[PDB]
């Protein structure tokens, strides 16, 4: 089958506009999974049936522990 899920949980904490045809473009509010994490600066991820670059300043790691 298919157990262990891998890959990081990035939320885009605001619109970001890829220069780059490399880059993936996102709206704030969006699901990313950043797996690749070589280049602190640009990362590696897919979000919206795309895999592209990402900055690692419009996202941030997921942090949110709720209760109710």
């Amino acid at each position: 089958g298919s157990s262990g899920s891998s890959g990081k949980v990035f939320r885009a904490l605001y619109t970001f506009e890829p220069r780059t045809p490399d880059e993936l473009y996102f709206e704030e509010g969006d699901i990313i999974y950043i797996t690749d994490m070589s280049d602190t600066n640009w990362w590696k991820g897919t979000s919206k049936g795309r895999t592209g670059l990402i900055p690692s300043n419009y996202v941030a790691e997921q942090s949110g522990p709720s209760s109710g």
